[PDB]
């Protein structure tokens, strides 16, 4: 395996130490040589560092000028149909490996039946969730109509009438 | 006359091995402790070794009903923006909640195009993701090599921007008014 | 300066208008954050022994702990550095705390000392840290610190924080 | 043992998956068991993490069994790591680790020896991210550190005194007697 020399003795700095404590280890010209995962893994549990801190930042932006761009049916799409009943058309937004947390997705509702914000392009659209004491809450948004939804509520969006087809843009972030 | 959650305060004093005994001058009822002025409350944050700020920190009702805040269209705030005596956005809030006050949700109406000059903002510290929901949006972004960069999106793409990254949106075609979704996030 | 900052987030400005907060949709600890000047001289804070807050602390009727406040700082509100003298041992009965959110580090700076924990499945587990020795504990981890001999003193120093 | 293979933990790379509401089976070229996912090589393992449009970092978060017993780790004196700390052909810093656990790679308590004096001349460091307090645990403690607008500011520290550092703070302890040798523990954190 090959690691950011200039990142793990910035690491190993956080421990006091240096390349030089590392037990056999190639290297030159800012790279690390690790023959293994297992290897690497061992240097891990001896930094007391967990085995994610060592990629931190070696995977190159995929930004170009701090900036990234998808386009319409660009990207992942993907149908949803259980039981012949078609209920969603998915459909990725943009989406970067600067921010893992960020989730943005557009979609096409159809059937009847992280902090996240929602916002409907078009349509009407029948949200549920689960307020407390378990009690079931439901509401209609509309064109322009947005909503915010806390961690860890269940909720579920769907066309309110049928017919008609709907479509949200859903943001989930950090 | 300043008020505080006891809850809260005492809370506080925990960590610090202390109790609300070891708070002078203090009124409190079963919720909340009072304070003579900011001036007490000042001598009590110097006591404690800690900013004001900490004192209502997780103190303020939640605006969630519940788990959950809707906005509906035109429900929120709206103004013009001019930059430069040039019309360029159309600011519409979106649902706010103080749950997360790093969230600012906007649906923009575009008056710019290349036939106005640049007006290009200082960015802001807050990462961005903006959908076009309607029309052609020309979107200028100042790069790493300080020199200025240029694109066109179409209804249905989209684009994330870095913090502190100074970026414009017009429109691309002069006259006809586009329409995007800002979505500015922690 | 910082109300404006606030504002520019709401893209608003002072003309636009502590309902304020409710109507902004932030939350009041966010209309003082720094407001409250720093207490460093220079990024530094110094403290002397015996100069801050000190306690004794007697749970049940017996001597248990002698707090004592290291260097604070409003730099860092979730830093609290304590000086602890133990004065009980196991002939007297075990107490154990109700555990706190912070992260905690301790570092047996004198004696010896006998440390019980509440580890998995409720069980009580316990060792001993000679001078020299330390221990992590996790956030809301209910433990005790006493003295291992009884009647020699230890002293401990506890760092919590974020 | 195979040294090329990358293993990833099943239940994490689904949940990844789940949030861009795919599935393993969008990854045609992996194999698996029940508890990890399989990849040949890292070559493998950059191209997945590309699609997917998420760092190579992301793989491994949260996958790092905790090193902690019942909540709790415990550390013993010279058990752990031990280091000299000559700068300037100047004898300065004897480092010694403290507990170090992986639910927390942000903290780093350490045990010093005092070895500089006035005799010697001095050798600041550049300052660091983490926060740090210390506390004098013997002896007399000469502590230096670059103020506000890179000047020069001193003090000493007793048996008993502490002393917070704000990041980035350029700073340096030393003996403040010369032939005496003091002792300090530090503690940088988040
Ligand atoms: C100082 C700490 O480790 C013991 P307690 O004061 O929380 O009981
Ligand atoms: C005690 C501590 O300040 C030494 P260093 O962090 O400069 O290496
Ligand atoms: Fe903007
Ligand atoms: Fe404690
Ligand atoms: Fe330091």
């Amino acid at each position: 395996l090959a690691v950011g020399k200039a990142h793990l003795e910035a690491l190993l700095a956080t421990r006091k130490m240096t390349l030089e404590h590392l037990q056999d280890v190639r290297h030159d010209a800012t790279q690390v040589y690790f023959d293994g995962l297992e290897h690497l893994q061992n240097v891990a549990q001896y930094l007391a560092i967990p085995l994610s801190e060592f990629f931190v930042g070696q995977t190159q932006s995929d930004l170009d000028d701090g900036v990234k761009i998808a386009r319409r049916n660009g990207g992942f799409k993907r149908e949803e149909i259980r039981g012949g009943v078609h209920y969603y058309t998915y459909e990725h937004l943009v989406t970067t490996n600067q921010d893992p947390g960020l989730m943005a997705l557009r979609l096409d509702l159809h059937s009847d039946d992280s902090r996240e914000i929602v916002y409907v392009t078009r349509g009407a659209v029948r949200v549920r969730w689960v307020g407390d004491n378990d009690e079931l809450k439901e509401d209609v948004l509309n064109e322009g109509d947005s909503i915010f939804i806390l961690p860890n509520v269940p909720h579920s969006f769907t066309n309110h009438v049928g017919g008609a087809k709907s479509e949200i843009i859903a943001i989930n972030y950090g």
